[PDB]
């Protein structure tokens, strides 16, 4: 498939339940760091398996590209293609990520595709994915439903009407993470280069779905996803999957109090 690196890693033997696909920069190695060492922990929950690998690009630094390989030799978690890792390349980098686990991983139960920024509780998106009981065909995270696209022209997200022509964007959800059982990546995959391109990732798989009349849904009757953060507390932290605005440090030490007050009962 073209790929630079490859994960140490055999999904036909051990199928995981949940595969993590993490997009960062290349010099963002205290968030992958942080991640490794919290929620990205590779693990069983509930018996389920749970993997975890990094999404990267190429740069032109040679300093980046040697500290990058050295991580993936001391890791072997990473997956590369050589594409330009920059803001704008980010739907390549997500259609890499679906692109192997078509090809490395098809037995995934579950993939999310989630950004560095984040928290995420595995435990309980596990317990609120074996209580959905969908297989196939499924996808949910933070549903955004009508949203137009941004013509700031300055604007982080501004498309022009050359780059996306239509008042509104399809149904999607928020690329700050979001969830799908493993068979969606091939179809997306399959689809992908007969839909239009466009340089927001997560648009850019909300119009593939849409092509493959796949509906998004929501994962639980109470929100779990959170694009615009969260006030911190340990019993709402246990009760969600997914919160945004999370630096390196704070995610060290949410995970910290995570631990500290296991075994405490919350109201
Ligand atoms: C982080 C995030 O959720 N970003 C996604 C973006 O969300 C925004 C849209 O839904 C718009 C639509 O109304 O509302 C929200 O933001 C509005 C406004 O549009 C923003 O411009 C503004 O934020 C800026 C402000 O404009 C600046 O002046 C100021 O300096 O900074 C602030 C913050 O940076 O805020 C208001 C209220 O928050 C909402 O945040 O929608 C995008 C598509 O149009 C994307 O979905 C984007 O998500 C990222 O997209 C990339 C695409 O490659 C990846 O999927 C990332 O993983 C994903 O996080
Ligand atoms: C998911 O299913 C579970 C289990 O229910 C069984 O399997 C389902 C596929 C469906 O065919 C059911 O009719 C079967 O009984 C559901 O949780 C059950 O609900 C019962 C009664 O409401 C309750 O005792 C327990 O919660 C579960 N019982 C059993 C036998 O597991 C659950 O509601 C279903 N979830 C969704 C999202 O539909
Ligand atoms: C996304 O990545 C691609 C692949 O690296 C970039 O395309 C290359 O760009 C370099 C210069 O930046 C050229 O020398 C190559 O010839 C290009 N190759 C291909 C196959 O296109 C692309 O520029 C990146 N996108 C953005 C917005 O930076
Ligand atoms: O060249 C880049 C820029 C960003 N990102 C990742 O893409 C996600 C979105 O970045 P950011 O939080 O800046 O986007 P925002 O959520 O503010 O739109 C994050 O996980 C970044 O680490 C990346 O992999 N390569
Ligand atoms: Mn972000």
């Amino acid at each position: 498939g073209n790929f630079l690196k490859l994960p140490d890693t055999d999904c036909r033997q051990t199928p995981p339940f949940l595969v993590l696909l993490v997009t960062s920069s290349h010099k963002q190695l205290a968030e992958r760091m942080a991640i490794r060492q919290t929620w990205g922990k590779e693990r069983m929950v509930k018996g389920k398996q749970l993997k975890t690998f990094f999404l990267l690009g190429t740069t032109s630094s040679a300093a980046e590209t040697k500290e990058v390989d050295q991580e993936s030799q001391r890791h072997g978690d990473i997956i590369q293609k050589d594409f330009l890792d920059v803001y704008y390349n980010l739907t390549l980098k997500t259609m890499m990520g679906i692109e192997w686990v078509h090809r490395f991983c098809p037995q995934a139960a579950f993939v999310m595709k989630t950004d560095s920024d984040m928290f995420i509780n595995v435990d309980y998106l596990t317990e609120l994915l074996l209580k959905k009981n969908r297989t196939t065909r499924f996808f949910t995270g933070f549903l955004k439903l009508n949203e137009f696209p941004i013509r700031q022209p300055f604007s982080k997200w501004f498309v022009s009407k050359s780059e996306y022509p239509w008042d509104r964007y399809p149904p999607f959800c928020s690329g700050t993470g979001y969830v799908f059982s493993g068979d969606v990546a091939s179809q997306v995959y399959n689809v992908s280069k007969s839909v239009p391109y466009i340089k927001l990732e997560d648009v850019f798989v909300g119009l593939c779905l849409e092509r493959l009349n796949i509906r998004l849904e929501e994962l639980h009757s109470q929100p779990t996803f959170f694009p615009g953060g969260l006030r911190f507390s340990v019993c709402l932290f246990r009760r969600i999957v997914a919160c945004h605005f999370i630096k390196p440090r704070t995610l060290l030490d949410y995970w910290q109090a995570l631990e500290n007050s296991r075994g405490e009962d919350c109201p």
